[PDB]
């Protein structure tokens, strides 16, 4: 019987919100990174944006204040920690990685707090770039291929 | 007067033992559940994980035995027993709940043994996901909100 | 590309066969030296006899012939070569030793053809007498701690 | 060339130990039986306990664990499989036999596991009443008659 404590805080005072967020039950569904459809060998680098679940367009995120605040966005890496997606039935994995840029160069590292500024007054946009390398070796199998990121914003 | 009698054991064979903890007086810190600064109104549900006190990372349990252990985990009701996080000094409360998987589904319910496996030569980790509702009602005053979750690690 | 030949060889005329093994799979199971049951310090040098997978007594060697063979017996030095029995699960090593006289003197010296004499209508009995040190400075972790031996009957 | 497998295996837990030995070598010297000096025929049944060699006394097996433990005490034949002394010598023999109450009555059968109780916080003695029949046919000639039973002691 190895009993413990864990200390709870909340501090109210003055935070920042972010939008394009809808709560599917008890946790923040932030959005979809929809690649779309493909074959089992794809040359071109699959690439696309995450629309968010609420509007459809970037995840907004806006701060409630008058100074403008620095706050980060950070992202795991997915299910399994290596942003791979996995069919639904079979164990065929496709690896992928998310950049901050519209270049595809400054990538979101994994559980890395990448900095952002948000003035009073605006929302300011939370670019989640996907990129898949193109597999020119060996055919994955048919279905649908997912992945679960969870996208921190933090203070 | 009515003087009883309070039966002590303990079984000194092989058990199990929770990393992550710092030895807080004679009572065992395992971690902090902290939610971060916030507004009086949120419309997103405040998410944040335990922080062990002393890693940082999730509470690392760890059997001290060859052979697979199934131990359990159980969470309780905090200081007012209804999971409420109180301001310092006015009367505010902040409702709040504990869940074991990342998508806030299941919930370690109060005082509820949730069950675990921990295997050969491993640290199992214990996470422990705090989650808050949406509060677009009314503003809870500012300043710092507490609580104290007593975590069971039980065999 | 280094392509070489080994040349693979067999000479069916007359030879001697192991009794007391049982085919694991494609490897001759021969038997089991089991020390049994141990405290974390043991004062006593913990001591068994290596008992046949077959019937459960010693190994038992016949020649298939009439004339008195010569044949010899070779025990490696276990999975790591240093004959150490592994915890199963931590990494906690027991040293041990195999002798081949019941008074713990003639030690079946690593990779080493320990003689031995065999008559015609007769099984000669291979004794691998089984020794461990009297622990007593460090208690070795509670546990299974295991050792594969490879004995090798060659002529 | 017939290589084969043997397991060995240690399970370090909770054991038992046995005091009143001392370690010859790699081999636990246990006690003596010495029936004395003798004629080379005797008409009065010749009869010794097996005196420690550590203490002088009897073995005293203790076990170490709190509840009781059931532990077994099986000798075996000798050196030649028959309890039977030898001439340091000459060839000549003399039959004995070990028996474990007083009255020599309970025989140590050869190879068997005759039974043992071991109680909280004590040692318990393995008395190993030696006895040798009355010799009143053919005197045996002079010298030093020898003979090793190896006792073991198993769970």
């Amino acid at each position: 019987a190895v009993t413990g404590q864990v200390d709870v805080k909340l501090n109210i005072s003055t935070g920042c919100t972010v939008g394009g967020s809808q709560t599917e039950g008890n946790m923040n569904k932030f959005g979809t990174l929809n690649f779309g459809k493909t074959s089992g060998t794809w040359n071109n680098v699959l690439t696309a944006e995450v629309a968010s679940a609420a509007t459809g367009g970037n995840i907004s995120v806006t701060c409630d204040g008058t100074d403008p605040v620095d706050f980060t966005v950070a992202i795991d890496g997915g299910e399994r920690t290596d942003r791979t997606l996995k069919n639904t039935a079979s164990a065929d994995v496709v690896a992928y990685n998310v950049y901050r840029d519209a270049a595809r160069t400054n990538l979101y590292v994994v559980n890395q707090p990448q900095q952002f500024t948000t003035v009073s007054g605006q929302a300011t946009a939370v670019p989640i770039f996907g990129a898949i390398a193109p597999n020119t070796g060996t055919p994955k199998a048919q279905g649908d291929y997912k992945d679960t990121l969870l996208v921190t914003v933090n203070f």
